[PDB]
C-alpha cells in the first residue's frame, strides 16, 4: 500500500493541474491590458492636443476682432459704451493649465 | 522504479508551484489596472473640465462681439445685409451636453 | 525514508492546494477589466465628439464675425491696416484631424 498511497498523490496532482490550467483561463485576458491602458492615454492624449491647437487659434483670433471692434467703437465711447459691463469680459489663456493635465496623463501612463 | 515515480511526482509539484508563482504575479497586475483605469478616467475628466471652461468663454465672448458687429451695421440695413443667411448662424450652448458626458465617467470609474 | 518522501510530497501538494483556493478568491474581480476599458474610452470618445461639434461652432461664428469686421474697415484701408500683419492669422480647420483620431481610439478600443 505505498504503491497505493503513490497512485492517489498521483490522481492530487493531475486535479490540481486541472485546476491551474482552468485559472490560467480565466486570468488570461489581462497582460497587454495595461499595454490597452497605455494606448488609451496615447491616442486621447492626442486628440486633445488637436483641441488644444484650435481652442487657441480661436482665442487668439477672437481677441483680435476685439481689438478691430474697439477700433470702430471709439466714436461712440468705447466698447463699454455700446456693450455695457460685459465689456469687461475676456477669454483667459488656458494653455498652460491644459497643457500640464495633458502631460500629467503622459509621463503617468503613456511614457510608462 | 518507485522512487522513480517519486522522482516525476515531485518535478510535477516543482513545476505547478512555477504557475502558482506567476498566476499570482497577473492577479496580482490586474489590480494595478484595475486602478490605473481610475486614473486615466481622472486626468482625462480633469482635462476635459478645463476645455468646457475655455470653450464657454471662447462662445460667450464671441457672442458679444456680434452683439457690437450688430450695432456698427444698423447703419447697413444689418447684418444680415451684410453677411447673407448665415448672420442666422450661432453657437449652442453645449455645456449641459459636454457636462453630463463629464459626469458619467467620474460617476463610472472616479466614484 | 521513501515514507518520508511521500509525506512530503503530501505536505506540498496540502500548501499549494491552499494557494489555489485564495487564489480563487482573488481571481474573480478582474475580467470585466476588459469591458472597463472598452466603456472609458466610449465615453471618452463622446465627450471629444462635443468638443469637435462646439469647436467647429465657435470656429465658423468667429470667421463670419471677421467677414463683418473686415467690411466696416474698408473705409480705411483694410482690417490689415488697423491691425497689422495679423490680419492674416486666420482660425484653421482641424475638424478631419480631430475626426481622424476620434475614429482610431473608436476602432482600437470600442469597436474593437
Ligand atoms: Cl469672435
Ligand atoms: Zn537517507
Amino acid at each position: 500500500q505505498i504503491e497505493d498511497k503513490i497512485e492517489e498523490i498521483l490522481s492530487k496532482i493531475y486535479h490540481i493541474e486541472n485546476e491551474i490550467a482552468r485559472i490560467k483561463k480565466l486570468i488570461g485576458e489581462a497582460d497587454g491590458l495595461i499595454e490597452g491602458l497605455r494606448q488609451l492615454a496615447n491616442e486621447t492624449t492626442q486628440a486633445l492636443q488637436l483641441f488644444l491647437r484650435a481652442t487657441t487659434e480661436l482665442r487668439t483670433f477672437s481677441i483680435l476682432n476685439r481689438k478691430a471692434i474697439d477700433f470702430l467703437l471709439q466714436r461712440w465711447g468705447g466698447t463699454c459704451h455700446i456693450l455695457g459691463p460685459d465689456c469687461r469680459i475676456e477669454p483667459h489663456d488656458w494653455t498652460k493649465n491644459i497643457t500640464d493635465k495633458i502631460d500629467q496623463i503622459i509621463h503617468d501612463f503613456v511614457d510608462k
